DNA sequence: TCTAGGGTCCTAGGACCC
DNA sequence: GGGTCCTAGGACCC
């Protein structure tokens, strides 16, 4: 009962559509985010400006000094949204089993596919060319027996290229992957992990589950299987989105309530506009809004509340401004709505 | 250099129920 | 005291 899973990431995904749309944008280093002055990061970075050291989530500042003739791109939206409807027709033509985690990305679960032969390395060839012709955008892919080591596999020869991993192999695989290469783990776990001479899934072989639980409860038990291979996660294909927030950072920290409320009449409007599209009487379980101050500290307040609903939000920002705020300055204000259940 | 905006999932306490 | 809802916040992903 070995599963086939194919985790299919396109390449450079935003970069790469604007380059294909404006051929001139291809060999200079070029990347999506918002300006300096703007307080922007990095969405993503072409090749020719990575090899500068520019790399997503990076502040716009450390970017053009890393690389001054960065030509930076503001983003078109619905383009990157057409090119994901795309390869997710695509994916379809292949199986039904397919669990987009985000626009350029999917998992599938080819293992009953009477497809290429049945072979899973040649439906990913398959489907990376075809994305190729069809939408002029390159594929990369990881082919495993289990979901968290197919999305390791599709770093692995990127970009335009993709990484097979067999049940053999997996054990000299694990041996040496760092823990910071698991999905799941970030710059504080690794750092909490490796404080304690846990770099590796070796490493981890090595432990004990008891104590690994009571140091970290759940994530501890999943740490503790990745780290053996073991992944029963299901590819599932019936997802849905739960919540919808609208957020914006001032290029100036605000320090008065009217600039504040002033902030929420622009959110409003771009709020209602993307809940219509999915819910048309704008009805809702939750909606809240968040402020962030100086010091970073975010704050959200959120309460039960029937349908979209302007004038709440305001208040309930206002008492989150009065009662929260204590004198600090304000560099961000958002909207946020939580979906009902079904 | 100076730190986005779109989300998901998990944790933890009190309310509330039983 | 165990489920589960409510609200707030953190880590992480893309
Ligand atoms: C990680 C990341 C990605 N994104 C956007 C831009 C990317 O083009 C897109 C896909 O994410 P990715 O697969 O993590 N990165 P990529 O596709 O640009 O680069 P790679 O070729 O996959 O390495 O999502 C951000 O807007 N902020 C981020 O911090
Ligand atoms: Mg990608
Ligand atoms: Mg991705």
């Amino acid at each position: 009962g070995s599963r086939k899973i194919i985790h299919v990431d396109m390449d450079c995904f935003f970069a790469a559509v604007e380059m294909r749309d404006n051929p001139a944008l291809r060999d200079i280093p070029i990347a999506i985010g918002g300006s300096r002055e703007r307080r922007g990061v990095i969405s993503t970075a072409n090749y020719p400006a990575r090899k500068f050291g520019v790399r997503s989530a990076m502040p716009t500042g450390m970017a053009l000094k890393l690389c001054p003739h960065l030509t930076l791109l503001p983003g078109r939206f619905d383009a990157y949204k057409e090119a994901s409807n795309h390869i997710r027709e695509i994916f379809s033509r292949y199986t039904s089993r397919i669990e987009p985690l985000s626009l350029d990305e999917a998992y599938l679960d080819v293992t009953d596919s009477v497809h290429c032969h049945g072979s899973a390395t040649l439906i990913a060839q398959e489907i990376r060319q075809t994305i190729f012709n069809e939408l002029q955008l390159t594929a990369s892919a990881g082919v495993a027996p289990v979901k968290f080591l197919a999305k390791i596999a599709s770093d692995m020869n990127k970009p335009n290229g993709q990484f097979v991993i067999t049940p053999a192999e997996v054990p000299a695989f694990l041996q040496t992957l760092p823990l910071a290469k698991i999905p799941g783990v970030g710059k504080v776990s690794a750092a909490k992990l490796e404080a304690m001479g846990l770099r590796t899934c070796g490493d981890v072989q090595k432990c004990d589950l008891v104590m690994l639980l009571k140091r970290f409860g759940k994530f501890g038990r999943i740490l503790w299987e990745r780290s053996q291979g073991i992944d029963e996660r299901d590819v599932n294909s019936e997802r849905l989105r739960k919540s919808v927030g609208v957020e914006r950072t001032m290029a100036e920290d605000i320090h008065h309530w009217s600039e504040c409320e002033a902030i929420i009449e622009r959110l409003y409007p771009e709020l209602e506009r993307r809940l219509a599209k999915v819910k048309p009487d704008l009805l809702i379980a939750r909606q809240g809004v968040k402020l962030k101050f100086d010091d970073f500290q975010q704050t959200t307040q959120e309460h039960v509340w029937p349908r979209l609903n302007k004038a709440d939000l305001i208040a309930t920002a206002r008492k989150t401004w009065d009662e929260r705020r204590g004198g600090r300055g304000v560099r961000l204000v958002g909207l946020h709505v939580t979906l009902l259940d079904p």
